[PDB]
């Protein structure tokens, strides 16, 4: 119905209830989300940093590659374990198991995972690449230092390497749509201020 | 002022006329100037269609004179083929804001007359021409191998250069219709 007045008084007062409500359900949200995954990747990066001193030449001859997977297991699965508790959304708590399947869909499934704390749900960090990396560490060979010859760990390396490019696929987009989060309302201010 | 009265008609209009305004003044702009950096660069390749008849062996010769004359007709074909504004001119101060929300890497602003615009940056272009010339020869050139393959990569370098720059505009401008999307939407139904 367009002929409900309201006045320029009342007008302020519901943009700044909108307002308030966007960035609170909408931009802190994004900012988290991207707040958490950095932070995951930042301590991968730190894992990525320690794998030079995981990896030396071994083998008769020198060619090979002697990398101590126990190390590399222990500290891939420490950043499993660091990261169970640190989810996505929401950052406090918990919420309903559509909230956290409505903001699943908005981030990515590929990015988060819903899962269940008993009650109430969240938004946890999909752990699929670092999980991906520890099973084909597995079928590695051995339960220790594998001398790997320059042909297999090619194959080994690059689809490592792939796992690490997924998680900065999923940073880069998960970057992309706050930065489009915060361009619209960006965008929501000035075209509300275009009433008065 | 804060005591007058508005409808919820009056609220739509001006609210349409953002809309529009937002597709006239940022999508539009958005969309011309990736068209006219899309134009350029299938331009550009033409130098680029005729590098393998302009190699043969020496060593390895090159004419520099026709990958030269070719390059320096690309410039002139958008010394005044803009991407923000797709006509007349600007200010200053618009025209900085454009160059920043673009890019420097691929926008110049330039004084035209009294007004101001946002041209094609042509420096992967000057970069190629400038190497060129450090080659010498009289109009053909007879290269080392050694120069060859460090002329053709960063040859080659200037060309990735202004393909990353293509895309990086195309992404920016599908970004946009992303927000203008669902601006739209939550406006439909606050």
């Amino acid at each position: 119905d367009g002929d409900q007045m309201i006045s320029h008084r009342e007008l302020w007062a519901k943009i700044a209830n909108s307002i308030n409500d966007i960035n609170e359900q909408y931009l802190k949200v994004y900012e988290h989300a991207v707040s958490s995954y950095t932070q995951m990747y930042q301590d991968f990066s730190a894992v990525l940093s320690s794998l030079a001193g995981w990896i030396s030449p071994g083998g008769n001859d020198g060619n090979s590659v002697k990398l101590q997977v126990n190390s590399l297991k222990k500290a891939l699965e420490e950043l499993k374990e660091k990261y169970k508790d640190k989810p996505l959304y929401p950052a406090n708590n918990t919420v309903s198991q559509e909230q956290a399947n409505k903001w699943l869909t908005e981030l990515g499934g590929t990015i988060g995972k819903v899962s269940q704390k008993n009650g109430g749900y969240v938004v946890s960090i999909n752990m699929t690449p670092i999980d991906n990396m520890l099973k084909s560490l597995d079928n590695l060979g051995g339960n220790g230092e594998v001398v790997l010859d320059n042909a297999k760990y090619q194959a080994w390396n690059a689809g490592f390497s792939a796992e690490d490019e997924t998680m900065k696929n999923n940073l880069q987009t998960l970057v992309q749509k706050y930065s489009n989060a915060n361009s619209i309302f960006d965008n929501l201010v000035k075209v509300l201020s275009s009433t008065i």
